[PDB]
């Protein structure tokens, strides 16, 4: 469709924030993450789409690992895990996670 | 000298706890490190010793993650990284970090 950069996928140093309904202080942290803009490529003659299934952005390579949201109840699971990722590429829908100074979280 | 198992070097799913002089909760957290037993291998003929550099395990290949060490006055620094090893061998005396349920720290 448009122009394709819209920086394209690649291991990408973010933030997120992670909190748990009911456990006291939530935390921040930094993780490289796999974000970028594959493209539904059409090619030279049309009409066989859909083009490319969802190809979204998923990990190649992938680590990982896990804080403790400090404070939890004592009947509470303080482990949180998350992807760290190495390098990345596109295939089908995949799903992982979220399916097809610093910050604050409370 | 003594028999090598002693696990022997590799990524290993450890836990540690991230905490600062004056920040005021500290935090534990999960990642694969690479710990293991390298042995100085003497080999048919001694004599010419040393036997290896002090060849600790070092990091192969390696990502950083960090979290924010939730509470620090406004005055200090919260992000608080740490390894993310992929893969490990032994070469000379690397430094790096130490230099040649869960958990708590407080
Ligand atoms: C180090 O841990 C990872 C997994 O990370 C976990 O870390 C713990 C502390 C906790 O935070 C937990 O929430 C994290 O997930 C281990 O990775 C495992 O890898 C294998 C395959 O290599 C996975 O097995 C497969 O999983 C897929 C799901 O996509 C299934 O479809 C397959 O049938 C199969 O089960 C497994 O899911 C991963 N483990 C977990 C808990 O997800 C890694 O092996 C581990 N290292 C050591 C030495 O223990
Ligand atoms: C993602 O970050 C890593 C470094 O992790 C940092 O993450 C930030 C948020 C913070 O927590 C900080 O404390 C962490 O260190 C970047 O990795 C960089 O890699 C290059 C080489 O590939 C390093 O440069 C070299 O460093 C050696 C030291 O061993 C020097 O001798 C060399 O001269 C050279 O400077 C660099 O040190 C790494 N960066 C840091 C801050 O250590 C990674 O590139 C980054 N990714 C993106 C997209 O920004």
């Amino acid at each position: 469709s448009r122009g394709p950069l819209r920086p394209l996928c690649q291991p990408i140093n973010a933030t997120l924030a992670a909190e748990k309904e009911a456990c006291p202080v939530c935390i921040t942290f930094t993780t490289s993450i796999c974000a970028g803009y594959c493209p539904s490529m059409k090619r030279v003659l049309p009409v066989i789409l859909p083009p490319m299934p969802q190809r979204v952005c998923t990990y190649h390579e992938l680590r990982f690992a896990s804080v403790r949201l400090p404070g939890c109840p004592p009947g509470v699971d303080p482990m949180v895990s998350f992807p760290v990722a190495l390098s990345c590429h596109c295939g089908p829908c995949r799903l992982s996670s979220t399916d097809c100074q610093p910050l604050a979280c409370d």
